């Protein structure tokens, strides 16, 4: 049974949009059995607490669903795929938990997830347990601008710096933009004190 009860993830997420609930996390923690599982309890929690405050930031504490900046939607249809955007140029926009963006991660989370993402990318925004699941994927098997898995970066004691790098890195990791950076670490501080677990070593980047 997961190392954040119901309590804890509403004191995490006081603000959250009715669109993501207790219930559909912890259904979707089947997907990746690993998750919050590996390690002692102290590691289990700072990794569920390393999940939900990137998660925090990425959506303003589960406020939103789908990405706020209309403008740049038409900007994560990355045309040199040879599976291209069938859903739309503008359709690749981040969704949900993790804010799952761009055709070629949709694709791929569609395949890891046998769930047809690419052709209907609207589900994350829809379905709750899909959502979820898009952001579970990307935690445990992405790489993104840094160079392991958010999951094992907590898991090897890399440090939560390095989740930082591998969920946005390139731009906001060496200055990058270091105000963003902060905003993960205070979330991270915060609800590792409401799990009652460490932060652990090399929270930055």
């Amino acid at each position: 049974g997961f190392v954040v009860s119901e309590a804890q993830f509403n004191q995490m997420f006081p603000n959250r949009n009715a669109f993501y609930t207790y219930k559909g996390l912890t259904d979707a923690l089947s997907a990746y059995p690993a998750f919050a599982k590996t390690g002692s309890d102290e590691v289990k929690k700072r990794e569920a607490a390393a999940f939900l405050a990137n998660v925090s930031h990425e959506t303003g504490g589960l406020f939103y669903i789908k990405e706020v900046n209309e403008a740049n939607y038409p900007h994560y249809c990355d045309t040199t795929q040879s599976y291209g955007c069938p859903a739309g140029q503008a359709a690749y926009y981040g969704r949900g938990p993790i804010q799952l963006s761009w055709n070629f991660n949709y694709k791929a989370a569609g395949d890891a997830l046998g769930i047809n993402l690419l052709a209907n990318p609207y589900l994350v925004e829809q379905d709750p347990a899909v959502a979820w699941k898009t952001g579970l994927w990307y935690w445990n098997s992405q790489n993104g601008p840094g160079t392991m898995t958010p999951h094992n970066a907590i898991v090897n004691n890399a440090g939560f710096g390095e989740t930082i790098r591998s969920i946005n890195g390139a731009l906001e990791c060496n200055g990058g933009n270091p105000a963003q950076v902060q905003s993960r670490i205070n979330k991270f501080t915060q609800f590792t004190q409401i799990l009652g677990t460490t932060t652990g070593p090399n929270l930055s980047c």
